[PDB]
């Protein structure tokens, strides 16, 4: 009886397993963008992600992740409110079962069709596990999806998911350049947090982009064909796999902008 997000293993379950779930640094959380403060001292994010290595793509039951390698400073994120230097490990989506909702974080309480993460974790800490158990370990840079006209960088994504409809498939994904999935725009809000899904552990600095990036419909239809059952097993649609927004408690919202 494993988490996931059905009725009987989703969100409001998962304190049981981690009571984390119910920590002072959560996440998504909604972004109230009046009462989110311009911070001038914040600098421009710095996204080098000229040199990425994809790798492979993974249904791991939950999403699909696109995974990177890791092993040498070759695509990174720096800047914006971060010290030091977090490299990219994988992206992966959270999106629904209709283009009303999907997003974890949401704007004004307004929920996007998806919301892609880039997952990043601080070199000082010399691998992803060690990373997680420090309250700066990781940054995650979250980027709105809504339905409109395609994103042709989205498409060799969207062309392989057929190849892992179940749990535990996984493709070779090697060339992908992951700078064809950002908005024009690094405008950013950003606060601490968490993971958004178990094991819950409090050590994202999240950085979420203002700007939203467009899919189409098409694209997005074929996410929601995904499964996150393995090969097999009775089809249950890979949708809504979000978590919905989280108490701020006594944190505060920065922009990088006016
Ligand atoms: N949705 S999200 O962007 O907040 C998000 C949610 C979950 C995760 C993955 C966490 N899995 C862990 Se904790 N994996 C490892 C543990 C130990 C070791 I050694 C290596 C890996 C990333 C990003
Ligand atoms: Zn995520």
């Amino acid at each position: 009886h494993h988490w996931g997000y059905g009725k009987h293993n989703g969100p409001e379950h998962w304190h049981k397993d981690f009571p984390i779930a119910k920590g002072e640094r959560q996440s998504p959380v909604d972004i109230d963008t009046h009462t989110a403060k311009y911070d001038p001292s914040l600098k421009p994010l710095s996204v080098s992600y000229d040199q990425a290595t994809s790798l492979r793509i993974l249904n791991n039951g939950h999403a699909f992740n696109v995974e990177f390698d890791d092993s040498q400073d070759k695509a990174v994120l720096k800047g914006g409110p971060l010290d030091g230097t977090y490299r990219l490990i994988q992206f992966h989506f959270h999106w629904g079962s209709l283009d009303g909702q999907g997003s974890e974080h949401t704007v004004d309480k307004k929920k996007y069709a998806a919301e892609l993460h880039l997952v990043h974790w601080n070199t000082k800490y010399g691998d992803f596990g060690k990373a997680v158990q420090q309250p700066d370990g990781l940054a995650v840079l979250g980027i709105f999806l809504k339905v409109g006209s395609a994103k042709p960088g989205l498409q060799k994504v969207v062309d392989v998911l057929d190849s892992i409809k179940t749990k535990g498939k996984s493709a070779d994904f090697t060339n992908f350049d992951p700078r064809g999935l950002l908005p024009e725009s690094l405008d950013y809000w950003t606060y601490p947090g968490s993971l958004t899904t178990p094991p819950l552990l409090e050590c994202v600095t999240w950085i979420v982009l203002k700007e939203p990036i467009s899919v189409s419909s098409e694209q997005v239809l074929k996410f929601r064909k995904l499964n996150f059952n393995g090969e097999g097993e009775p089809e249950e649609l890979m949708v809504d796999n979000w978590r919905p927004a989280q108490p701020l408690k006594n944190r505060q919202i920065k922009a990088s902008f006016k």
